[PDB]
């Protein structure tokens, strides 16, 4: 089942040059892939493109900065793809109630 993280994952991959092998859900980007905030504009760029979302990213990188969020919400990759199912849910949202493919 192709998931909103089999996509994310994949952008990380080929943007960063960081192997599949090496990227797993509970892996933060900061913390454990070492991912700097000039790579993560390419990230949530090719995000913002890939899913056909608009991925605030600068608000992401500013509610860590005010502290009133923290580098786990917006940077552990399932936490991440977490955030990202909800701009992809939120443009499905615009369905007109027809439980149906």
């Amino acid at each position: 089942m192709t998931s909103t993280f089999d996509r994310v994952a994949t952008i990380i991959a080929e943007t960063c040059d960081i192997p599949r092998e090496t990227i797993t859900p509970e892996s933060h980007a900061i913390d454990d892939l070492g991912i700097d905030s000039l790579d993560f504009l390419d990230i949530a760029f090719a995000i913002d493109k890939a899913f056909g979302i608009k991925l605030p990213l600068e608000k992401w990188t500013q509610e860590v900065n005010d502290g009133k969020a923290t580098t786990e919400q917006y940077f552990v990759l399932k936490n991440l793809a977490a955030r990202i199912d909800e701009l992809v849910a939120a443009k499905g949202a615009l369905e007109h109630h027809h439980h149906h493919h």
